[PDB]
């Protein structure tokens, strides 16, 4: 386990043939209200675009999984609500270490009308439709978001 | 858009702020049969343990989703089957290009007998209690199939 860098969001590091990156872990808010999903887009440098993406981000330490859904969730749309832990998933166990835990969030009310990020309300059927047609991207979030609704939701 | 590495499975560079990890595109394959679906195990030095993810793997150089998702199929659990396209994702746009593309498999046939990795065909209803329970761990591939399922396959 030796580390060729040490960064701000992640670190490199190698375990004999094997190329890891440590990554600190990650909440998303899979939020409906009026049959629309609570979809998020920002500027990804990484990609070169902006994916459809549900309110997300890193847990911060002293943080555990749920405060920080409700922190994102506040910072990013300037809305509370009542969360249920859904399930988790590695991203890309293949490489990194990234773990998502996913969250429920229901009666939502605003807490802040100050939220670089665009909120996008639209209905899940909606955004797999665009996203079939080579309109719009997804990201893990986003499209876990849409088929839990699918399956669970409706 | 500078670079700190150049490896095998990725290369890390820096663009002002950001850290980017540059990855080769992925495919998973979801497949259903008898009411299971067909999952897999691997030792993941990435994460310390063997998450449930479904055949899932790199595509290479002169391949396009379509053919690198039949030879992971092959490769990983020696079946062939018809595919069809669902949909795609970017595992963690935040900070590395790493995209899937999602399958769907039908009328699986063995075309070898030969397929490191685990076959683990299971009911995705039970996938999905045990991860509830806290027994196994989801790749986001794994999620995706056991959500999919749910929500158009039942
Ligand atoms: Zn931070
Ligand atoms: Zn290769």
């Amino acid at each position: 386990r030796t580390y060729l860098y040490r960064g701000r969001i992640l670190n490199l590091a190698l375990e004999g043939r094997y190329e890891i990156v440590e990554h600190k872990p990650a909440v998303a808010v899979i939020a409906l209200r009026e049959g629309r999903m609570l979809f998020v887009r920002q500027m990804r440098p990484a990609v070169g675009l902006a994916p459809l993406e549900i309110p997300a981000g890193l847990i911060e330490p002293g943080e555990d999984p749920l405060e920080a859904a409700r922190r994102q969730l506040a910072e990013e749309t300037g809305l509370s609500g009542d969360l249920t832990y859904l399930f988790s998933y590695f991203v890309s166990p293949g490489f990194t270490d990234e773990k998502t835990h996913v969250f429920l969030a229901e009666n939502l009310k605003e807490v802040e009308a100050h939220p670089a990020i665009e909120v996008v309300w639209m209905r899940p059927e909606e955004a797999l439709e665009r996203h079939q047609r080579g309109e719009v991207e997804f990201s893990a979030t986003g499209l876990v978001g849409v088929l839990y609704y699918h399956a669970f939701l409706r």
